[PDB]
């Protein structure tokens, strides 16, 4: 068990994880123009990137694809210096390119720690049983969720689990798919508040989610300690949060019975890609639970804002009603899974000692989100949209397998997906000034017979932006308006959809010899023209925000992460694949 | 480990008592360091008041004032009032109400509060423990006294933070819980780890003496099973908390490349001493203590153990040991140290590259073995940490007080014997060798026979020993100990570290106990000082140069440091009790 825990850390797996990461650093740091890979007169596509001092040479072959994409080949990479080849080590790579990459003295050590954790997790993932794209689909919703291996396709340091010890990682990382029980707390009402959504009320919500039997048992616990149950609320907490933060950092709250530990949940939960959010494995119909988890990101503590909980359910109600009343959206089948209830806790002493940004204000909250399962009709299947870019050990993406099992010509397949996922983004932008953060982890696709029926969006309250400062919204919702410069409004599509998802989906489907790049992008223009066709009432906005402009700005995600703490790092422009 | 069991020490009652004791200390110690100057309220006897930053809230208390500007604040009397009504005595609200007065910046206050919560949690645990009397502790023995200490450092208010431990890990590892611990043993590659030996120490046999042949050959077997050669490896013992939370995640590159391989648990059971990182061997008290790298948090920063300083430590010890042997004044006093006999350090080369020498990533893996004080014990002799002299019963009897009773000597005679054992060597070190220690209660062990102190034992030499002569000739590894100390500050080594940071508490406690008047305490110290000085005219010049009998000396404030002879915080002066 001492050794069992650390068994995934082996030389052979470490070496593979390091090669795979250096492959992604080369491919992604190039795209963001941190370094410009020189050609070498060898093949028509052999390149070299050198270290700060010029002595170490990383040599690789790469296929250059649309949107400045670099399909670097992992087996080709070589680290050479003074004539002799060296081991490919992600840690040495970032050191030797310390200055080239903009890694400052202050941040490089913590960045190497996030890098080591990401490599650890690849190593764990490399010990799981090998499963094919077909295999993941036969497994189902959570097979896909916990079978994702890449993570966010832009960030090189993307799957850190810093703050988990090795035993805590094995117990809580989504890639391990271990069941987890939440810890239930009673929070005293002088410091905790419960906000309900449309048609939710606390009394019955808690009954339908815990069981009359458990609520009684909990209410009994409180009476045993001389506390009136009517003075408290239930908060679910992540066990790591309880044992490591709440019981120590919030001991003043425990000791004064502002917080009372009621015990574990009887249901078993499974961590999603988000880490902090749990799917109810025992009863998939029940709500997801999003918890507060103070793990580390670049040495800064994460968490869940309690101040934001008061307005999350209302914002969701607003977006849900918005979607139900718009026929362009209803026709696409678009749905959100709403945050239906939330509860936030104010540690008043920490509050007086901090500003509205402290992670101490973010250490205890929770919200519940509708499960997507009960909507499913006969023969319909769920998948994280992230799977479309997931690749087999055999080289087959789940997108590729889906296209295959569907029997459709790839273009017809792509067009159903674009119509369910990409059309609503267009309509949100032009008709409501609405924008999202719609990447693979925030989107779920409903599947029938291998073809994408419709899309579900999750976690909208946190990310949603109405780009109209004067917009006329209900009161609890006006906090989502923002003043976005004109030349930047359209990067919600250009950056978040095209440059951060499609660029990989298109590049992966071409190297898979399934769909050529030019067809993919031609489909994306066709769907765009299909939408704008239908709405000449917006032709002025279609011109004012030209989805067919020849260039747009290059927005570099890894550069955002290396600067640390609209602050975007734009560096020149990209040739728009949609230009004709 | 039940969820509810683990937080059971956190009760409303214990929390209340815990807060009254800490505000008492904070009022007493911040008055000493003149962070506030208590005004006499109600013009009544010795009742004082200290008000919040705005004048609206009053902390009222009564205090006996004693030598060295000492405030014995009465915990039972403290009171917090606004608009006529009493308010709960809350340590956190205290530090927030006095934010501006104590200099708690907006940057440090949130984490200072967290440290206060930790110290309060620890007191709550101690309040949970069976009450033991001063006689009861001496009957328990060496380790009974170690884990029976409750105060911690007498000066620092926020003094027993255990930040980094989750509540389960606090119960497992904190010295005040006296729970047995097994060390984790690692094999480390000699490309990256150095074992450095003190005089007469050999690695192969040292390892054998400490672990046993059977286990060394089992560990060698683990290495062999992985295709490795034991000849390329050292053993390092690591704190379990360090292995599970730091080494197996942060040093993942090292475990995966098998520069570090995990061997198992120690068969011996260990007990954490007051420093938390250092373990007494409960199974075999005659064996070595182990001191470990343990990267917990003090004030937001990660503690640790420098590997760099490991190769010097056995040398510095040997040096001081021979010095003590080669000197007839010291030998007259029975003084010894428990040498650090071996050390081992690990250089993580990528982190080293990426950091300066102060980064905590260098102080994450290292260990040293320390001689046990037990086998040198003669018949009828016992051990106690000097911190126990200022430890006070739940009945008001200090251990110092009980020893004075048990001895049947006059309080002055008892003190004189302690002073010769402990204080006289410091004098000779300062004046004959210009050699200053850090001899606080936690770094000194006393040897007892018949309730009279026989001799002192110094530990933690290399970490704190300072030679006040930059030109002193010393063996090469020992030269790093030399420093330049201003002349006016050289003597604060005694005035500050001994007089104001220990004797102040001992003299005051003994006087309140009605065991020994302060004037008699200080007269005894003066007597002992001339007894030493008169028997050494060869050093008359220095005695006049560094006048121990000056009228006054600088007030050096320890708490003022924790909120910020290098940059100490000198604030005014103190009437030297030796002014006779």
């Amino acid at each position: 068990s001492l050794t069992d825990a650390v068994a995934h850390l082996s030389p052979e797996r470490w070496e593979e994880a390091n090669r795979l990461l250096v492959r992604k650093a080369l491919a992604e740091f190039a795209h963001e123009r941190l370094f410009t890979p020189e050609p070498a007169d060898g093949q028509d596509g052999r390149y070299v990137v050198r270290s700060d001092d010029g002595l170490t040479s990383y040599r690789f072959t790469a296929v250059r694809r649309a949107l400045d994409h670099w399909q670097v080949d992992a087996g080709s990479i070589t680290r050479t210096r003074d004539g002799a080849e060296l081991p490919l080590a992600a840690l040495d790579f970032f050191i030797e390119l310390r200055h080239t990459l903009g890694l400052s003295d202050e941040i490089l050590p913590v960045y190497l720690e996030e890098i080591s954790s990401t490599l650890s997790g690849t190593c764990y993932k490399l010990t799981k049983p090998q499963v094919t794209a077909a295999g993941l689909l036969e497994g189902g919703f959570q097979a896909l969720e916990s079978g994702m291996t890449e993570g966010h396709p832009c960030f090189v340091a993307n799957n850190g689990r810093l703050g988990f010890g090795v035993d805590e990682y094995l117990a809580y990382a989504p890639e391990t798919a271990h069941p987890v029980r939440l810890v239930w707390l009673a929070a005293h009402r002088s410091r905790a508040a419960f906000t309900a959504g449309a048609g939710i009320d606390y009394a019955s919500f808690v009954r339908q989610e815990l069981g009359e039997e458990t609520v009684e048992r909990f209410d009994g616990v409180l009476r045993g300690r001389g506390l009136d149950p009517a003075d408290y609320l239930l908060i679910p907490v992540h066990p790591w949060q309880w044992w490591n933060k709440l019981s120590v950092t919030f001991a003043a709250e425990v000791a004064r019975q502002n917080l009372v530990c009621l015990g574990e949940s009887d249901d078993e939960y499974l961590a999603q890609q988000s880490i902090r959010t749990f799917f109810n494995a025992t009863h998939p119909e029940k709500h997801y639970v999003k918890t507060a988890l103070s793990v580390l990101n670049m040495g800064f503590m994460r968490g869940l804002s309690a101040a934001y909980m008061e307005a999350t359910p209302a914002i969701n109600d607003w977006l849900d009603r918005l979607i139900d009343n718009d026929p362009v959206l209803k026709s696409t089948g678009l749905s959100i899974i709403r945050e239906r209830a939330a509860v936030g806790y104010r540690h008043l002493e920490y509050e007086a000692a901090t500003d509205r940004y402290s992670p101490y204000r973010k250490m205890l909250a929770a919200l519940w989100r509708e499960s997507p399962v009960p909507a499913l009709r006969d023969g319909e299947s769920l998948t994280t949209m992230a799977a479309l870019v997931h690749v087999d050990h055999e080289g087959r993406s789940v997108a590729g397998e889906l296209i295959a099992r569907s029997g459709l010509a790839p273009t017809a397949w792509l067009r159903h997906y674009l119509r369910a996922y990409y059309t609503p983004l267009l309509h949100s932008f032009y008709a409501y000034d609405l924008a999202f953060m719609p990447h693979g982890e925030n989107t779920i696709l409903v599947l029938k017979d291998g073809v994408v029926q419709r899309a579900v969006y999750k976690d909208i309250a946190e990310e949603i932006v109405v780009m109209d400062p004067d917009a006329v919204l209900p009161p609890e919702v006006r906090r989502v308006r923002a003043e976005v410069p004109e030349d930047m409004k359209l990067l919600s599509i250009f950056t978040d959809v095209f440059d951060c998802f499609f660029r990989f989906l298109a590049a992966g489907l071409a190297t898979e010899e399934v769909l050529a790049e030019d067809d993919f992008w031609r489909t994306v223009a066709e769907v765009t023209r299909e939408y704008q066709e239908a709405h000449p009432e917006l032709d002025d906005r279609f011109r004012q925000y030209d989805l067919f402009a020849p260039e747009f700005a290059l927005s570099c995600l890894n550069r955002l992460q290396l600067r640390d703490n609209a602050a975007l790092q734009l560096v020149g422009t990209l040739r728009n694949p949609l230009a004709g």
